[PDB]
């Protein structure tokens, strides 16, 4: 199971569609890809410049990333935590045969000249790499960790690369102080479920591409880097190895980026790459930032979390959702089957401890679905009264990215559109037609 | 323009759909139109029992009422607060020839046995006529009114009647306090126009049916009752004159009813039914609780007003909303062009002003499509800051039907998602592509 | 380590006193025990009616609770979490020469003739065992859970038990509607590391006995009961076996529980005593209510988890504490290093969420010492403004037996007593005296 074998699933149901018409890498494929956002993957056969096509949108709804876990949907939040718990070791493999093997380059590295590296939004600084995952090992216990990171194309042989503080910072700092750079590998065209453990938020000790291959059927087949001490998918697309240059900060950015803000531009870390290896015939991936595809990775991971969360303080939670409306970070619904008094107070405080993205929550009964907007905010109308369910607290950690935010200090807020417990069953009945899910409209036209 | 010309009209659209099979009135008509709610109209032609055929969903989006109205979207409110201020007299037109005339019946009256009158929801207390207007001149002044009422069918010739506290209400005061019935008029199987303005909210004198014909492109033509001094449309479908008896009081309900909670049983007025008069081969209209239809008839008038009441605060108002989350009354999105500092707050003063119904109120700018839950959310996740952009007011007066509330009193909140002014500019730049609108997926594939 | 060697520890340390003069179990007991609360055990060796001498007070502060886990207090917390992550499994071992076996008595059972079991507050329907551990199985599973529970001496073979509704309850749930009897066996004088462990709150599958003897130097000795499919600790001074009887309930309570207030009367289950064993010259062991014993058992259970929280949100907690005042409980002190504006809020948050019993909760910057009341209160009176650093919210759900709440509904509140990051820094500067640490009063 890679990316190759998941394109063709893809089209086996219907979601994926060719764009055989010429398309620029400066603005089009953005352009055409957000008309697509959540509705299919767009392959351009031919992109301006380039042999290679590009690839986006592989996941765009929850449906397509249960399936690339291989569960219903119903089950993708309790396996996604299952795999974080229990990783399973990955496989070293030879060299040769390997197919991202295929073609190594090691002298006159110039990224922009072999890959159609797009150019997403107007205000970007440039062209970026949205969907390489990153994979380096802590420089003292040798350990290795995967994440994801916008990264600027600034030469031939050279990005940009936003560092925020999470393990990526922990290893990059040991390696600054000690004045030694970083070994990285860079790897683009991997199937869906490697970019979603790669979101996997967890312990300071686990590796990433363990509990990929925990949600793959097969163990995932990994090969050593040319010139780093870095292993690398075998079945990638690209991989471009480098180092993380120690003491170098040079300005990335602007960047559009998940909320539909421009990221600001600043001086930060440098990566140099000192090789590229690919297919014959390789296809590139790019994540159109905003897009679906872009919010579900973190999205469904957060997700896990929270319900792991709100689990603890209220254990009849039925089920969490990190809207796209808050960029699958900042909103947060909550179903719980109620039963004591106060519980969505309660729920409301596990979702923000989850994580302090999470802004604005509304608790909602077990009988409301969660996932469709105007039955939660229905919800919200006519069982919350904001004197006795909403509360306000002030001046909480944030998020810097919200513009609203003073400085990453922000409020937050709960909504508590529950019903009351105990009154006269039949006060918030909704209303139903009986014999509705029997009956079906296609059958009588 | 009719209600035949209408259903034409929507053939032509492709926004009617008939429906051959055999469909039973008792709950399978609702349950159906239900499935086709916002999409399109259903016409029944083999309802179970009857000859006479139903019609549901006449209008079920805001592009539709506006083609009623014979206006673009943008320019809808403006037309139908023009109708208000200046009403155009209609045309009284002679008995013979007039449509609703071809069939008149005064004796044996049974409206179950001639009407197929369906059964709505699991809870309803019976039969429901639903989609009548009612005409009524006043016993002193003679001027007469037209609103909308739900009519329980308890009888061959006799229907329960809910009647709110406005216009019909002091009519039946008056006849009632002077020992004597209220003459009424109900016309089933009209213009959308004319149900739409039945909902126009207006000064004690004037005459609604004045406002339709404002709305419509000739005036409407109107015809004498058989047995009752009230003016009805003569092209309606079906026509049942009437009088509500003075004194008596019959329990009516429950009732499925607009925000999704059944209307509890009470005792109330009682119509006496004195003749029925149709069309051969009538139409049958009902209108389906809670549906677009439904919703949207009230919606647009009170935002007709929405907008006015508001723009008395805030004359760069550019638009208003009541959204199908809050039952087109509850949950009110209004956008500004702000140009004071503070003025969303004045705004959302507005909005309370204009109806005691509306509950929770969002602000944001001129350019967040406001008819995008999706975008308004995205608002109010990133431009707002609960501690100084929310604000709660308690015990209020709200709305009785809500059940959150106690007794119709009701909390209220306000939510200010608008950009400060005076700001670095940058800062709350929605990212965007370059020659998006230019660019046409369907082009390339 | 057992029981036994415990004593002999305390009484090597200082913090055992004997009380040689005869005392009353009805009342005396508790009031003597109330003085010593914190201080020290009382071993009471002549108790009016009885043989048997009662001891109370085991471990009433955090310094004895890490002795009896064989560490230092810092890393506590950490072991015990440790503990509940990795159980160990017991050693099943012969009844004939383990201690509890040393006296079987299966006949004419009268509770109170042989066990002076005290009557500890003034409105307390009667005398009650309050130290024992009670062990149970899954009529399905098989899989034990240990867990304490309050038992009213209701009749010479016969107890009246509180179940609230966690892991014992789910048990006897199975085997009440399959109308059988749910067996158990209570064991009375045990090692502080193993009440500890009945406290450990964790999955349904996991057996707090193994968590004990992670807790333990070697693995805890188990026996097998004479009368039921349970098995005991071999060292137990005292065991009771017997049974809750399914679909009985009778009058347990009032009694005075943990937060100093009266648990309320109700029909509750019901136990029938089949045997009890016990060692030659036993020792009954007595948890006063409320007192330090009682709050730290819970407390530090309670705390283990409390930390794992607050660390979700704030991956700088340096340490939290439940306080005594609380009832090790209620009131949630956290130290934070503070790293991001705003992360005291948050902290706060995950304090709630670590349990329903929070109610308010002061957090403080990683110097100050939050076991000091004195030193908390202290911050709280000069790097607190209550317009900006406290918060409440209202009509979240608490728990029934605070009075103050609206039938478990209650307010909840947070204060930010941390220093504001990005000021100057010198201006929160603490005062101090240079050399402290290496000058010693008593050398004087
Ligand atoms: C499309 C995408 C782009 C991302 N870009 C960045 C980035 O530029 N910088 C960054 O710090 N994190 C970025 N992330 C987040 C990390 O990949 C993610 O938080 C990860 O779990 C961090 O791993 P760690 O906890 O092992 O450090 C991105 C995530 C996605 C899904
Ligand atoms: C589908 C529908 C059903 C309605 N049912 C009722 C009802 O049962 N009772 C009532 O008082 N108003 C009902 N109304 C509202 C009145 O028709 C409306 O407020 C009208 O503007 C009142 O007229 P007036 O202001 O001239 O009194 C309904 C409106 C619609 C759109
Ligand atoms: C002195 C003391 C007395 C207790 N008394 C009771 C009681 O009477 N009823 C009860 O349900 N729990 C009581 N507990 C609580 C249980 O021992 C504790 O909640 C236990 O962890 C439940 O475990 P479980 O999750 O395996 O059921 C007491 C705890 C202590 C320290
Ligand atoms: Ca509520
Ligand atoms: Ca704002
Ligand atoms: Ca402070
Ligand atoms: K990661
Ligand atoms: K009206
Ligand atoms: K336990
Ligand atoms: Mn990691
Ligand atoms: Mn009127
Ligand atoms: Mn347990």
């Amino acid at each position: 199971h890679s990316l190759r074998e998941w394109l063709a699933f893809l089209e086996g149901k219907g979601k994926l569609k060719r764009v055989r018409k010429e398309v620029d890498p400066v603005f089009e494929i953005a352009a055409l890809g957000k008309q697509a956002d959540g509705i299919c993957s767009l392959l351009f056969e031919r992109v301006k410049g380039y042999a290679v096509p590009v690839v986006t949108g592989l996941a765009g709804d929850r449906e397509l990333f249960a399936a690339a876990m291989s569960v219903p949907v119903e089950g993708m939040l309790e396996k996604l935590a299952a795999a974080v718990e229990n990783p399973v070791p990955c496989r070293l493999v030879s060299p040769d045969g390997a197919p991202v093997k295929e073609c190594i380059i090691r002298e006159n590295i110039d990224l922009l000249k072999m890959l159609p590296i797009p150019t997403h939004h107007a205000g970007d600084a440039g062209p970026y790499i949205t969907a390489a995952i990153l994979i380096a090992r802590d420089p003292d216990s040798g350990v290795r960790n995967v994440s994801i990171h916008r990264l600027q194309v600034t030469g031939p042989d050279r990005l940009g690369i936003l560092i925020l503080p999470r393990h990526l910072w922990h290893f990059f700092g040991k390696a600054e102080r000690a004045g030694r750079p970083l070994e990285i590998a860079l790897a683009i065209g991997v199937h869906p479920a490697v970019l979603l453990a790669s979101q996997a938020t967890t312990r300071l000790g686990v590796d990433e591409l363990e509990i990929a291959s925990a949600l793959l059927p097969q163990p995932l087949e990994l090969v050593k880097c040319e010139t780093v001490d870095v292993e690398v998918p075998a079945g990638a697309e690209i991989v471009i190895e480098g180092k993380i240059l120690p003491g170098v900060r040079e300005v990335e950015g602007p960047f559009g980026e998940y909320p539909r803000y421009y990221g600001p531009a600043a001086p930060r870390p440098v990566v140099e790459v000192t090789a590229v290896t690919h297919r014959r015939q390789p296809v590139y991936h790019t994540i159109i930032p905003a897009s679906r595809e872009h919010l579900l990775l973190g999205g469904i991971a957060r997700e896990a979390v929270l319900l792991q969360t709100v689990r603890q303080a209220v254990p009849t939670v039925k089920n969490v959702h990190l809207t796209p409306g808050g960029s699958c970070r900042y909103h947060a619904v909550i179903s719980i089957e109620k039963k004591h008094e106060g519980e969505a107070k309660n729920a409301i405080f596990a979702a923000f401890t989850s994580s302090s993205e999470v802004k604005h929550v509304v608790v909602v009964d077990h009988e409301i679905n969660i996932f469709d907007p105007e039955e939660v905010e229905w919800a919200v109308a006519t069982r919350c009264q904001a004197g006795r369910d909403v509360f306000i607290v002030k001046d909480a950690m944030g998020n810097r990215l919200d513009p609203s935010s003073r400085d990453g200090v922000s409020d937050k807020m709960g909504i508590d559109a529950t019903i009351p417990l105990n009154l006269p069953g039949e006060r918030f009945e909704r209303i139903s037609i009986p014999g509705l899910d029997k009956i079906k409209l296609a059958d009588y036209l």
